[PDB]
């Protein structure tokens, strides 16, 4: 053969047409430093072979090219810019010899093709997919953008107004969309995919097919009037807005630069892609999303070795079943285990399985499952009143009342009607696992399985380990978890368990604010609009209810009485003792009306603002600095705490539960993400401020040793 390299290879094949395959060692092929390398001498081959009249270019793996190699982005992320500018310049400088090869190209595109990989296909003149195909450039999800020719080649190849929605909002088309667009000449079966990919091919050599033709809008501006232009980017601007006022620059940052690049020929259009990317790829937000990328995929591999010899659950129940009733029992029974959900009385049965249908009602509404086979699932979910079928389920949840007279009551009763080795779990908020275990006979089967609402909608599993839950039975609890499509996480046990607990501190320092004068109005909209939560402080505690605050606060002061017990009386009492609940009961921090459709929109109150004068000093105006940093510090130092004291394993497995369980601001990537972008030493010095204002904000020994040196959570890896 011509060419033989560790990834891939380059053979003559039939009748004087070349094939280069992606055959790397490992299981997907990805666009890695040595890839793009080893694809330069690999083209440069073909550019001295005078006999060559077609290129095939097909992958041996499931896929075709998953990507770069996101294992490399942290560290290309620190090369200097003019160096990593000059690498994706010369890099670029790969694909566009690819495209300007004298000769027909295409590439037989099998299953995925995303970031680079969509790039690499671009460059040839004619590309023919599988049914399988899922093709697309999801570069800003991690911060950055399209950096090999995607912001160029896709806009010029799909028409602008396609190109624009794709390679903004990341997203990856399937086999029928990229034929109906164009990023996709046509579509065949994998086994009719490497000789069809030569039938089109043969069509262009002998003259039937114009190929310089179909591959010279790729090199061109963009055939846009001046009217089309400023109608196609500002619906581009205008949808990238829509998404919350980004804290993100990647999606406006990719809309611009096409923007600034019509108009323009390929090298400078790539030119101010370049330009674009790197600056990108430098922003702290950027290394907080790759970041969260390489913690999910530690997260789901340690949760493979956990379950490796241990077999999934096959049939499951929930003890409560009302609204997060419905959601445990869908998404078990929609990912193919049953359920059996009890309850009490029949009014939370029909309530729980109408929630239970309506999740699967809007499966149905896009990407439908068969309303015939959606039946055969709701089906599965069986509404008993009695202790039904209990005789025949190997893992149980208990989701009753945040109270634990009862939850130690049912526990012991359902352990009776239930088989040994079948393991009981529980989602307490608060409560610590070990005190539930001493109600039990068989303890080494109960550990704390813990949902967080919205149920469907918050990935996280935040698995507790009780003194005597041994190994055997977690493993069974983190295979259904996982297969249920939740992201878990193992924690050790204690009052709060990790994303509960940690969530405590940041609500104390919120009525230590309003004490010292703040306005709860005013702090939700910092802790909003600029540290980037989905609610702040008030307007979440509504949602939680103002009660359950005001009952986790009282579990969180006699588990920790060291540091997380209050000396004043604050808003959480004070309104908690003016029977307003929060949404609940449509009175809180804000008063909640039912608008139109049924969503409670929250609405000031004047009785609260003389309520809050009661608990409060005189209205005084903070800084944004003092809010984020007095609402914050109580936080991280609760999860830094969380981790030297073992309840959290490392700092991957603490900001994906901060991120999956709260909310946590992807950009931010998690607290110690935020610890590491921000000065580890720095942020003693910041906390020095406040430390006078309560133990909470006393860093952790452990954290003050790091900032001795700055020394951060996230060692630099190799790949
Ligand atoms: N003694 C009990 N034994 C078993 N289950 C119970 C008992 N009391 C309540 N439950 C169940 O616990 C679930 C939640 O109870 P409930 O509806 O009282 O929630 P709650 O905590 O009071 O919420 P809120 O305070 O917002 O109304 C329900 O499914 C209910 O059937």
């Amino acid at each position: 053969m011509l060419y033989k390299g560790d990834t891939l290879y380059l053979d003559w094949l039939e009748d004087g047409i070349a094939e280069l395959v992606f055959d790397a060692p490992g299981s997907v092929n990805k666009l890695d430093t040595a890839t793009v390398a080893s694809l330069g001498e690999a083209i440069g081959v073909l550019e001295q072979q005078s006999d060559l009249k077609g290129l095939l270019l097909r992958s041996n793996k499931a896929a075709f090219i998953v990507g770069a190699d996101i294992t490399e982005f942290l560290s290309l992320f620190l090369v200097p810019e003019e160096q990593l500018s000059q690498w994706l310049h010369f890099a670029n400088s790969v694909f566009n010899r690819l495209e300007d090869l004298p000769v027909p190209t295409i590439a037989a595109v099998n299953g995925y093709a995303l970031g680079g990989g969509c790039e690499c296909v671009l460059a040839t003149d004619y590309r023919l997919a599988t049914p399988d195909l899922r093709i697309g450039l999801p570069e800003t999800k991690l911060g950055i953008m399209p950096g090999f020719g995607g912001s160029v080649r896709m806009p010029r190849m799909l028409g602008a107004d396609s190109a624009l929605e794709i390679i903004a909002a990341g997203k990856d088309v399937g086999a029928d969309q990229a034929l109906k667009i164009g990023l996709v000449d046509g579509v065949v079966k994998a086994e009719k995919l490497v000789e069809g990919a030569k039938a089109v091919l043969r069509q262009a050599i002998n003259g039937d097919l114009d190929w310089k033709a179909k591959r010279q809008p790729k090199l061109e501006p963009l055939k846009l009037s001046k009217i089309e232009a400023t109608m196609s980017f500002t619906i581009a601007k205008g949808m990238v807005a829509q998404t919350a006022g980004k804290h993100y620059p990647a999606p406006i940052t990719a809309v611009k630069t096409i923007e600034a690049a019509a108009r323009f020929g390929r090298e400078e259009a790539l030119n101010l892609e370049n330009k674009s990317f790197v600056p990108l790829a430098h922003t702290n937000e950027a290394r907080a999303l790759v970041g969260i990328f390489l913690n999910d995929q530690y997260v789901k591999g340690k949760a493979k070795k956990l379950t490796k010899d241990v077999e999934t659950p096959k049939q499951a129940a929930v003890l409560g079943a009302g609204i997060m009733g419905g959601g445990i029992a869908y998404q078990s029974a929609w990912k193919g285990v049953p359920v059996v959900m009890k309850d009490i009385n029949d009014k939370s049965l029909t309530l729980g399985m109408t929630e239970a249908a309506k999740l699967l009602n809007k499966q149905l509404e896009r990407g439908k499952i068969d309303g015939l086979k959606l039946a055969g699932v709701i089906s599965t979910i069986h509404p008993t009143l009695d202790y039904a079928g209990f005789d025949r389920v190997d893992i149980v949840v208990e989701a009753v009342v945040e109270n634990p007279k009862v939850k130690k009551a049912v526990l012991a009763e359902t352990e009776q009607k239930v088989r040994q080795d079948t393991v009981l779990a529980s989602n307490t908020s608060t409560i610590p696992i070990s005190e539930l275990a001493n109600a039990l006979e068989r303890p080494e089967n109960f550990c704390g399985m813990h949902f967080f609402n919205p149920v469907h909608r918050m990935p996280l599993v935040e698995i507790i380990r009780g003194e005597k839950s041994s190994d055997e039975t977690i493993a069974k609890v983190v295979a259904w978890a996982s297969k249920m499509g939740k992201t878990p996480i193992v924690v050790n046990d204690c009052p709060g368990f990790f994303v509960n607990r940690v969530l405590f501190p940041y609500f104390a320092g919120f009525s230590q604010l309003l004490r010292d004068g703040a306005d709860f109005r005013k702090i939700d909209k910092v802790m909003e609009k600029q540290f980037g939560w989905p609610m702040g402080p008030a307007y979440l505690l509504d949602v939680v209810g103002i009660d359950t605050a005001h009952h986790a606060q009282a579990v969180m002061a006699a588990g920790f009485p060291q540091r997380m017990q209050k000396d004043y009386r604050d808003a959480i009492d004070a309104l908690f003792d003016a029977n307003r609940f929060g949404q609940k009961n449509g009175l809180g921090f804000w008063r909640y009306k039912e608008d139109s459709k049924g969503k409670p929109k929250k609405e000031e109150d004047a009785a609260v603002e003389d309520l809050l004068a009661e608990v409060s000093q005189p209205k005084r105006d903070f800084s944004e600095e003092e809010i984020i940093a007095r609402m914050m510090i109580p936080m991280v130092n609760e999860v830094v705490r969380c981790l030297e004291e073992g309840i959290i394993a490392t700092p991957a497995e603490a900001d994906m539960a901060l991120v999956y369980g709260l909310g946590f601001p992807p950009f931010h990537g998690g607290a110690f993400r935020w610890l590491d972008t921000l000065g580890s030493a720095k942020y003693l010095d910041m906390a020095q401020q406040y430390q006078h204002l309560g133990p909470l904000y006393e860093v952790p020994e452990g954290l003050r040793n790091k900032a001795r040196h700055n020394e951060p959570y996230y060692p630099p890896v190799e790949p």
